[PDB]
């Protein structure tokens, strides 16, 4: 109909209650279930569905084994009904690569998928389920992108890629795309060191991106983004609660505006909602592996440098895999505030259950609640030795 | 269009017809069919649809192991198109959780789904396809509801909960929502002693809706419901015709205000529809197990202490297992009459066919003909011994 | 829109091209495929489809032991889009039932279905997908109907039953529904000494039905039905060139209001189109199996007890198994008259090849062309030792 | 709405973006995908969906034995959603035959199946799903069409079909279309000497077809329509680019008027883009078999005898396996130009592949870039050693 635009805040986060669950891997071990990683969910007016970076492969099937891997020509960024699993016989292709955002401006929506050997790698803008603009790659090592679903506001929908290294400074750009068509990008500012696969949300015409600091960073840093005026800031959550994975432990104090030391080259895609004292931080349990998943309140998190939780819920068990987590919220439902929204990737098979030769996933998401809800834990549930 | 009312009687049961039937546990043998329980139907103004609680496995997958139990986080409310089975291909899954309701108001449908530990479920309540209310669990032990469809009037629809025991005095709650928000609730009232998955159906204004007194009572509990006053009152059929199952055997006189004794902590849920003479009773032919089916005219079932049978028509044999029944009409029908229509959930595997390690069931289902229709009777059709 | 008038005449038929085919029983080999039997094909404004009598199984399932049986609780009549096979998951259920019949009245369809034991069979008429009429076996032997898509015109839309012996007289029923409903029903008259399972289409507002004559016929039955008077008449295919199955070998001359004799208690559902010079019959080439399928013109058929071909096109060859046959014409194409259309049921398995425990079909369908076109013959192509 | 008018110019072709790919023999090793050939891809005004002849059996299916022949009863033109594999289940009949063409008009699409035995096949064309006209064979030798789209333009639909020797002169005509029923047709004018699958798209007016010389050339005829005055010319290209294969090894002047001879009997339907400098050929790397794919930019090829090429990009490495390829384009994106595609075959299986008793094939299809962007290869994928 019309461009949506981001005129309501965020509803007041008292818990979170279940959303949706596709139990992939449980289902996927007798029934055609793609291999996936690196999923995530989008909303359309009428429709809210799962996403995800297809393998090009059943999880049964032979051409399983070695899907650990990230960048193939076989793999393509697909989507599927909510809370289903993503199988051959209703999984949408969106586009091909293996790197990917989307995201629903009000009228169509916008997917892009990059692909491409290292060094040449090109993300191709689609809108309206047709390719419309082209970007090669500008550093020559790994285009990439969000892989998670980017926010518009009046036709204007910002996308941060980033080509380079992921151990060294890299070469971040924000794009702000208006019917797939580029109206102007800009070089990464700010204090936020190195930039991967942001996690967006928008509320009251700004849009905050928790990304991820791969090179030093175990805070994360942190894009807000003005989409009318297309400028932005960077910076790292100020809270001492580190939440990326691995991290070392968390101390009293945290850092603004660099990365918190003590763990390199390494992290996870993650997400937060920083809204003042409505603020909730999402984090592996584990500060050494992809192991369990919480979501602590810390008021002020982004700004007060000795943030501690005043709140929690437990998503994951610590004796449970999870993986990538992100946000995603339905910006067309009723009501006068946006329901934050989460989802929570739950990765088996490689590495960590090597007994198996394919890695997949299956996905969880949560949205909150006024309502101070009793919490229970969300994992995969598939039993690895029936694979065996 | 506009919100659906209750403006007509019921037509004249003079028999059943067979209406729906998805032979899925047959089927299943051999393609991806979901393991399930509790089914029931429900219908929106232009289709109607096959209902049920996933186990988030198919019924040949390796994950089938264990699906005798109630309450895990792979289960899901799905739907499905009518007689097909619940494949993993065809099955919409409308919300998470180990009980449900379900029901269309005119406008759009009402989902409600319950999820959690025993001692800190929630049940969130979906409209249009969307989350929109929460309700934390009020007396911590299993908060639970129909698992049948609810009904509507002029925008409101009442759904029965129970928090607390299964064995004795428990919370029950009729809550009344528009639009998936809560205009009000009330506590039980009346002489039921004790409620557990109400069948519901609606006429002439009135919702009425038969229960299951789990503790102590072989006669069922009613709760007739005024929509538009948001008020009910609560009794037990007053025949002798006892509908429960496992339960005594028939009196000459059964009880209107107390639970008929003779068996402690242990149910089936069922329906009936009390119309004056227009009464039919469903229940199990076995007074000792979920075995059987049949439909009883017992005319002034609900008031008359004496009342006893006066027709009756054979739904399963007494040498196939049933399961679990329910009340559904299609309120958008052509005619001057609402049809009164059931299910019967055809139980297979554990705990009564222990040689394979899952439990399943399929569904049978008839609505009313005023015609003196002859009868058949119609079993599950699977052969366990293909399954070993 | 508004109700369809049989306002045409046929098409000049001067060959037959192809117009669907499924490969069912090749593909259900290895994929979820149903196993069916009296199948055929009937158009909406905006589709065209086929329909068969689902046996509750997959062909490869193991419940698919035992199919050759024609009436169990298990059946049901189901669509899919033209030429997919029937598969679980793309397999509509029109209704529960073992015989059965269904046409588009302009405005939506009449599906009906009749289920029950041999003494106490029932059919209820569908319209709108909704249970509308149900009516209880008149004569208490295998209340049955026509196997094959009835027709409408202005909203009437005429059905021919038979209930009683198949091996003698029988009590023949033409039913005249509007919207589901019945406007009248008369016992059959005319010549036709038995009725069994009508092929009909439609012309300038008269509908022709070309049955079987299980008791003594090889010749076909004909009845003709107004469906403005609402009346009706009943004679056989004059011509010599027999076209039931079993059979006799073709006379020089056949009779026009007497079963020709030679074979009893036998047949197979067939069908033809009567129009002058403008008439051709369908039969098994085959005098002694459903083997083999041939089309034959043969000027002024019902009329001309000397009559034969002038004319001719193979379907299927005599080395290949045929099977039920009858008519369908797509009443909402363009042009100026209607394209005379049939199906063939390519039956494998039971009884005819018994190294299988399972008896299905797949379907082949053609349609007229005023072009004289080349002649291929069109098998089912499945390999029986496959599935050993 | 109204008949789609060729009205753009071609967009300028700097590189070729991928645009879809199904990875369908890498998928069906584990799930019921459909054994093709001849695929193709073609857009409707909202929807752009992947073509080909199915073989009537899934690949791991038993039935899969003897798919390398080419027409047989149980070929199928069948279409399914862009980028998913051609599954039993999400397939959709076009029409029965052996070799097709289907293209959109603006209002609704027509698509051209034929079949029959080699001395008596027949084209049926089909306009909006219905059965429409027919064609009988006119040299009774494989009457044959292009494997790929058609174009339209103001309702009018050209269709280049063959009919006689493909290792001689054969009757090759142009037939031109409009809803289905034929305008007017050809023979074959020009000096092109043989036509066989012609690949074709449309601009400013203007249809052009790059075929295939079956019988001598190895540089490609060329036919180019005018859809208005419903005449036509053809030619070869001109280049010494020789892009037929098998073919010798490139010469510094080509044929302009004549078969660039070296290699007979033998070719690959293959496609190209003739507009000027903005001219672009398709090639196997291979002059020897269906091996590899590159794109060529071949300023003025089809007038120039001496073009040579001024840049490239690979689409599939030499030591991958191709097949045919042909051209598309959305005619109703958005934008001043029309955007080239294509797609190729990347056949697997027999005859190269023999381990294995089936052929198949999936899709790649790019589509142009204003940018200049990297390369990358793509193969099918799929690892034989895992059938076996
Ligand atoms: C029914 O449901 C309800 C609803 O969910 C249940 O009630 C909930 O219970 C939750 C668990 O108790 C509770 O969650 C906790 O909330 C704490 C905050 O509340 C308390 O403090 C505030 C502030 O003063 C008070 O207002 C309030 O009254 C409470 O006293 C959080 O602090 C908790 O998180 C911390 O603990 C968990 C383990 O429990 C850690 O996993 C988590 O990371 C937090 O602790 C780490 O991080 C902090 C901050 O840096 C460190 O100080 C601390 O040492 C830990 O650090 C180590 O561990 C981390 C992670 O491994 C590592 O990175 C680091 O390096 C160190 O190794 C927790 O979130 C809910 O708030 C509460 N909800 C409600 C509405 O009440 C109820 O129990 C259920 N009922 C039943 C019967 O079960
Ligand atoms: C073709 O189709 C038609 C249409 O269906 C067939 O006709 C139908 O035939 C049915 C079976 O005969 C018949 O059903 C019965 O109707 C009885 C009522 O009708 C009779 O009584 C009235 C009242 O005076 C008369 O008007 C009428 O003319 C008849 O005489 C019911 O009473 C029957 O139900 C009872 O019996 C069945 C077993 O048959 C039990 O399973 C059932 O529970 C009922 O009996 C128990 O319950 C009563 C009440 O408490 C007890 O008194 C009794 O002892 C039984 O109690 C034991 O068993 C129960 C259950 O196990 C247990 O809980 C308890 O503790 C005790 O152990 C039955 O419903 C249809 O009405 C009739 N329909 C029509 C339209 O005619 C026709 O036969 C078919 N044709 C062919 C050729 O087959
Ligand atoms: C390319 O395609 C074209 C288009 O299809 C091919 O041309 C077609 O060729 C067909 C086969 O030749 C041909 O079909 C036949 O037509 C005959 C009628 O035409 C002839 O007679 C008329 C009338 O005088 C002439 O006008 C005309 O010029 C011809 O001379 C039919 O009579 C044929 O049917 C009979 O034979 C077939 C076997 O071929 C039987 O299966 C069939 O049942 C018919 O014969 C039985 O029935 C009759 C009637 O009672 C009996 O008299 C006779 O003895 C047979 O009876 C026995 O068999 C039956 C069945 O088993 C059994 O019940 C009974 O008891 C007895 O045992 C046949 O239909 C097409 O018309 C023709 N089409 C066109 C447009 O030309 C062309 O060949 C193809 N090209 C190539 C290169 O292959
Ligand atoms: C990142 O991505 C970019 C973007 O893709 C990459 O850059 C691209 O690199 C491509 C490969 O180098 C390049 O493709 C080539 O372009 C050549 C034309 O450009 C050159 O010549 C022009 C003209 O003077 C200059 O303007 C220009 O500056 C360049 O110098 C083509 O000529 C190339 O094709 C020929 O070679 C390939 C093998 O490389 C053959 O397969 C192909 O068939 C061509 O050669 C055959 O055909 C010709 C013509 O008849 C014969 O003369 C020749 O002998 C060959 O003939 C044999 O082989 C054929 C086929 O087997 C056989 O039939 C025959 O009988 C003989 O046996 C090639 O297309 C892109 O243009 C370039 N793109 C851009 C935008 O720059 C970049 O490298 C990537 N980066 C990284 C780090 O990898
Ligand atoms: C088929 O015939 C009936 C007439 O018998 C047509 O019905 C009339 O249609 C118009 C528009 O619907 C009404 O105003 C008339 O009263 C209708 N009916 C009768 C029964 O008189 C019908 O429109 C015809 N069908 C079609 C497709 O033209
Ligand atoms: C393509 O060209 C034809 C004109 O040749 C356009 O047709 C005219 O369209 C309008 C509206 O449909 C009619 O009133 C004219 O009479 C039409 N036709 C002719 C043949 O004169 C057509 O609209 C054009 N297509 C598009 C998408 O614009
Ligand atoms: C931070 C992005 N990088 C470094 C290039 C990764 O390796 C990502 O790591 C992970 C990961 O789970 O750590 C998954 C993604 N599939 C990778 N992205 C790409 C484009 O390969
Ligand atoms: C009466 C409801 N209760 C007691 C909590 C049950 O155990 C139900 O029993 C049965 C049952 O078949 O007896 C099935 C339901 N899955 C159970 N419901 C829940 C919420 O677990
Ligand atoms: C002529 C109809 N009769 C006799 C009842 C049949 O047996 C039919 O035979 C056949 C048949 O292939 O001969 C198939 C049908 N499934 C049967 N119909 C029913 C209702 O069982
Ligand atoms: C050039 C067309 N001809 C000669 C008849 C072919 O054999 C085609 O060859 C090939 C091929 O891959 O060479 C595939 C097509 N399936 C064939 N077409 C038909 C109609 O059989
Ligand atoms: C396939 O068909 C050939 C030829 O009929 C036969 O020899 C071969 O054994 C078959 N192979 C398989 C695997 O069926
Ligand atoms: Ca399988
Ligand atoms: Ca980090
Ligand atoms: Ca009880
Ligand atoms: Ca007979
Ligand atoms: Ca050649």
């Amino acid at each position: 109909r019309d461009f949506n635009n981001l005129t309501k805040g965020l509803c007041t986060i008292n818990s979170w209650h279940i959303y949706g669950k596709d139990n992939a891997v449980r289902i996927g071990e007798d029934s055609d279930v793609l291999v996936t990683r690196e999923p995530y969910v989008s909303c359309d007016p009428d429709e809210c569905r799962f996403y995800a970076l297809s393998q090009g492969t059943t999880i049964r099937g032979k051409h399983s084994n070695g899907t650990i891997h990230d960048r193939s020509q076989y793999r393509a960024l697909i989507s599927w009904p909510l809370s289903s699993p993503p199988t051959v016989y209703n999984s949408r292709v969106e586009c091909i690569g293996w790197s990917s955002t989307s995201c629903h401006d009000g009228k169509t929506r916008m997917s892009i998928c990059i692909s491409g050997p290292n060094n040449n790698a090109s993300a191709v803008i689609w809108y309206n389920r047709r390719p419309v603009t082209e970007i090669n790659t500008w550093a020559r090592n790994i285009l990439r992108t969000q892989e998670s679903e980017c926010v518009c506001h009046n036709g204007v929908c910002p996308v941060v890629f980033t080509d380079g290294s992921a151990t060294g400074p890299a070469e971040t750009r924000i794009y702000y795309f208006k019917e797939g068509k580029i109206l102007k990008w800009e070089p990464l500012a700010g204090t936020a060191k190195h930039i991967e696969e942001c996690s967006c949300y928008g509320e009251r015409a700004e849009i905050t991106c928790t990304c991820k600091d791969n090179w030093q960073g175990s805070n994360r840093p942190v894009i807000r983004i003005d989409p009318v005026a297309m400028t932005h800031t960077s910076q790292y959550i100020c809270s001492p609660v580190l939440t990326d994975n691995p991290r070392p432990n968390d101390p009293t104090v945290g850092k603004c505006n660099d990365p918190y030391p003590g763990n390199n080259n390494n992290g996870v895609k993650g997400f937060s909602y920083l809204d003042g004292v409505n603020t909730w931080l999402g984090r592996t349990i584990s500060i050494a592996s992809r192991s369990g998943y919480e979501m602590l309140k810390v008021p002020n998190a982004l700004t007060d440098d000795k943030s501690k939780p005043t709140q929690g819920q437990t998503i994951v068990l610590n004796t449970d895999w999870s993986g990538y987590s992100g946000s995603f919220m339905d910006y067309w439902a009723e009501g006068e505030c946006y329901r934050a929204c989460f989802y929570v990737e739950l990765i088996r098979g490689r590495p960590k259950e090597d007994k198996v030769w394919w890695t997949s996933n299956s996905i969880v998401s949560m949205c909150s609640s006024t309502e101070f809800l009793g919490q229970w834990d969300w994992p995969d549930g598939a039993k690895i030795e029936y694979f065996l």
